[PDB]
């Protein structure tokens, strides 16, 4: 695929609508994530450019994939990146100075910094973006004030010079936020509040799905198959409030109500309606139909054709080539759900690459006993250290291509990364030879106020000299989002070999979290605190308290010190989300 | 369905496109003609209005066939005429006064009045509309000229006032044009002139068919399905020239060319698609999904829904319930033709009311020997005369609901019309009876300058005095177009029962014409004229020669004089279409 952009280049005609962008880059984004988009123009600052149309982001369909390129000064032009395998990211840090974005101003207070102003902006329910009077802003009563926005579109509604101001995007979409994600779905129940869109879902997941992307919706009423008038069957209506909250619970049958989870966003499936749904024809505009041999093939064809989003594959009684009907639409939903004409329908995974790895499915097996098997727990590393002997040393996750997670207190007197090798995808230590294939550390970051384990800030990072290619053995678990902080979790695990004592074959282990307090109760002499949690009724240091939660495996404790019935004190991960953020990038 | 207007109305929001039209009475034309247009709302002149919003007509779609009415002063609002069973015209004869009508002026001529700009508009290739400026147009100069214009549309770019100027569209659409109609189609032949416009169609008959309906289309070329170039399977290219003509004649295998018969149009099909093709796809945007028996009914559910412009059903081995798609597109041809996923495609036919009742096709039947049977000749009527007795005195030619084409020299001594009765649908002579039901005539049009039969001008029209419910039994007849003037007639036929002597079954025999010279030459005495026509090697006064030209019958000539191998002499009535269509509105 194209990713890099075309200096003064302007695409001719495709044009789906206009927005407004700080730059071309951020014009890119709006682009890959509409769900039309395929290349677009954006309109830089220049003298041969009036005002008016500077920042101006023109997004683009064609029927070939691309247009005409002809000659313009300061017009910078590109691809969406739908046609990529590279992941997909959907967050802009940058501050822009002098630039003053506009929407609909609705809170205005004071601030000591743009950082702080950004802070705010995250942390908000309602905020897109925002802008901040720095303090060498003439008006002395604008002066330091930092005002959030939102718009229909999430894309400011114009972009103005004026200078000594900053502004900047929420960022809410690099898991910065600390609000909270509200995942209780409310059976038998419609909200009655701001109705700002609705689409045609399939079920009420996907509705929900919808509303997490779309940046004006708050939460969301979604009206199933067997809702009595006709006309509203499978509507998924978008909502907002100016509290944030529903104004009431009215209920009702066959109706279904939830909020967003664009703060927990990047654990959650979000772009990725991986489902097939029987029976169900979704009507859009026909892309193509091709012979097929299933609706996983349908899928497929779906997936690699770039402008389709979805899919109705009518199968073969008679013989094996069904027909796939290769579909679109305006919004990337079907204007129609018909249910009772045989179809098998559903969506282009060529969203997922936009969902964060970690949130794939896991692949079926048969986890027997307590005995682990190939691909069961594929985040797990064990970590090797070279000296004295080639040994077991200590647990870890994978949580990146580049990056494992693991206990500080490991890394007691190892004098460089260059003793470490991480080995992946192992079952047996036994399977662990010498020409056995293995990842280099490059370097140890260890949180620079870690003293002793029994203390805080049992943590650290390896940042490894490859990167992994991630599969079915190899894969990444995803850290908990800041605004999940009171999620109970009750399918917690921990993973290991024994680590002293050791195994050969990994072992595994359901066991349950305890309470800071039940804990605190049973082990006095050192405070346990707000940043760890504690287990137990094994593993290694550094291993992973691994949580199952709505389908998505999340790295909630590294095993810090069991002492030991007591339970195990863990390093409580989701307190180092700022700084495993802050130190990954 | 709503035919009539709604004063000081608009529909908020449907909008499709926007155009100029002097009134919403034509507004409301363009959008029954438009492909996705349901309803509208016209601009008046109006001190409400400024001057630049007036003679807007926006044409509007709506899910649900409707819209909100909200209160304008000077917005007429209205509904397409899709939705009606009555028959749709398109022919717009308005002079409308002070009314200067914009669009690209091509020839600019004097003329001696209104009247005779619009013949000359009308008589034109390329003409839509024109402005006359009246002797009364202060500038000298520009007095008395004749101004043709054209526009991509049909449609004026713009409408403004002008005092002392009346514009005008061309009467095309109302048979009333000189212009020949070149309905030779070229087999392995492109043409290279002015793209316009593009569609992709089924066969090249459709993409004719488009071409004619198209305002700027005057020929086409047609890429077929076995093209080489997939890109361009199916396209159907419309095209014009400056001359009017192509440019070349390039010689190429699986292409098709042919010209616009806008002139004929009243004779021809050209919105009404009714073949079936199979192992064909039409690709369109989704609008629903029902069971269905046959392709036959899917048609008719597509018929009756009337946002429906085609369809494409699946066949059921297995049990008897295929799918019927109903779909749409923007201009209402599918965006692709595929073949090969064993479709079977075609149109709605809520299009036919737009075409002439007489291009309808001919019912299958057993034509057996030259003795007729019922449906056969189903425009056939006898002409009863109340005195002495009650018996046949001529043929006649249903050509309107209230309209018979005749003999003049029928009515030699009949003193008025009450003692006239006109059976239609009659086989056998026999079958009628006292308690029979027939129309009564109500006014016999006589051509003013009709002296003798074997003189000129030997026709007449009896207007009835209850209008014909059209049945299998009994159904009109085409008249000729003007521009099928120089047509070479192969399958001619006249019809009757022998008037003397007479027969009881209705007689039928095909019979050749002959050439106005080769007559002449075989009678001497009086002039055979160009508005006479022979034929021979039988039928009654007043009766039809019915002449089979391209699927649809043709009432070329009317029975005059026999005398008798010598021919029988006939009115040519191509000669007669203005005086036709004078008296009859
Ligand atoms: C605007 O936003 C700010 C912060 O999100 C709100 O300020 C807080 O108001 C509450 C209520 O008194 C206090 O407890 C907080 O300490 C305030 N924070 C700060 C930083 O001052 C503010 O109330 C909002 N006001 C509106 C309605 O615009
Ligand atoms: C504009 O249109 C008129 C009529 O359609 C053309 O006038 C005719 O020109 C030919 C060529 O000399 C004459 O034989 C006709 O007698 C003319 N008719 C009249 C009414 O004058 C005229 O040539 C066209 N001219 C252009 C190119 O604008
Ligand atoms: C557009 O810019 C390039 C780079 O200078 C030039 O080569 C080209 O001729 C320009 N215009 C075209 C191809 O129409
Ligand atoms: C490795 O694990 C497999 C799977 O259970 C087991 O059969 C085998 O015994 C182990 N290796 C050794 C040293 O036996
Ligand atoms: C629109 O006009 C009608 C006729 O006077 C009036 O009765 C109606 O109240 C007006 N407006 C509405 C219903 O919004
Ligand atoms: C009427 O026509 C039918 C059809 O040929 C014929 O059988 C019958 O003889 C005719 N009527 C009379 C008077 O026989
Ligand atoms: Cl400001
Ligand atoms: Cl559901
Ligand atoms: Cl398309
Ligand atoms: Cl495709
Ligand atoms: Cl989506
Ligand atoms: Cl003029
Ligand atoms: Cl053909
Ligand atoms: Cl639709
Ligand atoms: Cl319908
Ligand atoms: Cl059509």
């Amino acid at each position: 695929c194209v990713t890099q952009l075309l200096k003064d280049t302007c695409f001719e005609g495709g044009d789906i609508t206009t927005v407004f962008t700080p730059s071309a880059k951020y014009c890119q984004v709006v682009c890959t994530y509409h769900p039309r988009c395929l290349l677009f123009t954006f309109t830089a600052e220049s003298p041969s450019e009036d005002p008016t149309r500077w920042f101006t982001c023109v997004l683009k369909d064609s029927v070939t994939e691309t247009l005409p390129r002809v000659n313009r000064t300061a017009a910078i032009s590109g691809y969406s990146f739908k046609q990529c395998s590279h992941q997909i990211s959907a967050c802009n840090k940058d501050i822009y100075v002098d630039l003053d974005m506009k929407g609909i101003n609705y809170n205005s207070s004071v601030a000591k910094s743009a950082q702080e102003c950004q802070e705010r902006c995250t942390d908000d329910v309602h905020c897109h973006f925002f802008t901040y009077a720095t303090r060498q802003f003439p008006s002395l009563e604008h002066r330091n004030i930092c005002l959030l926005k939102h718009t229909q579109t999430g894309t400011p509604t114009r972009i103005t010079k004026l200078d000594k101001v900053v502004s900047g995007f929420s960022l809410k979409s690099c898991a910065l936020s600390n609000l909270a994600c509200i995942r209780d779905i409310f059976p038998n129940t419609v909200f009655a509040d701001s109705n700002i869109d609705s689409v045609m879902a399939p079920d009420a997941f996907v509705c929900g799905r919808i509303c997490t992307h779309h940046p004006g919706c708050l939460f969301f009423t979604f009206f199933s198959q067997e809702w009595p008038k006709e006309s509203q069957r499978n509507l998924c209506l978008l909502k907002t409030s100016e509290s944030g909250l529903p104004s009431t619970r009215i209920k009702k049958s066959k109706a279904l109500s939830g909020f967003s989870l664009q703060s927990c966003r990047h654990s959650i499936p979000v772009f990725c309606h991986s489902s097939f749904y029987h029976d169900t024809d979704f009507l859009g505009e026909e892309l193509d139909i091709v012979a097929a041999k299933s609706h996983e093939a349908c899928q497929k064809l779906c997936t690699n054709a770039v402008r389709c989003q979805f899919f109705t594959y009518t199968p073969a009684c008679n013989e094996g080539k069904g027909k796939c009907y290769l579909k679109l639409s305006s919004n990337g939903s079907p204007t129609k759900i018909l249910h009772g004409r045989g179809g098998i329908s559903g969506y282009t995974l060529r969203l997922c690459k936009m969902d964060n790895e970690c949130t794939t499915k896991i692949k079926p097996r048969i986890v027997g006993g307590t005995a682990s098997v190939r691909g069961e727990w594929p985040w797990q590393v064990t970590l090797h250290t070279t000296s004295p002997t080639q040994r077991h040393l200590c647990g870890g996750s994978i949580i990146g291509n580049q990056w494992i997670l693991t206990a500080a207190h490991c890394f007691y007197g190892v004098e460089s990364p260059k003793i470490l090798r991480v080995y992946s995808g192992i079952l047996n230590q036994s399977e662990i030879k010498e020409d056995t294939s293995f990842f280099g550390v490059q370097e140890i970051i260890i949180h620079d106020q870690y003293k002793m384990a029994e203390s805080g800030y049992d943590i650290a990072l390896l940042k490894l000299e490859t990167t992994v290619n991630y599969t079915d053995s190899q894969r990444p678990i995803c850290l908990p989002s800041k605004g999940d902080r009171n999620v109970i979790y009750t399918d917690c695990w921990v993973t290991g070999w024994g680590y002293d004592k050791i195994q050969n074959t990994l072992q595994k282990a359901k066991i349950p979290l305890v309470t800071n307090e039940e804990c605190q109760k049973r082990y006095r002499g050192h405070k346990i605190t707000h940043k760890m949690i504690c287990a137990g009724y094994k593993g290694d240091s550094g291993g992973p308290l691994s949580c199952k939660h709505n389908e998505v495996w999340h790295l909630v404790g590294i095993t810090s010190w069991g002492e030991g019935e007591r339970p195990g004190v863990y390093t409580n991960v989701v307190e180092y989300v700022d700084w495993i953020l802050e130190k990954t990038q």
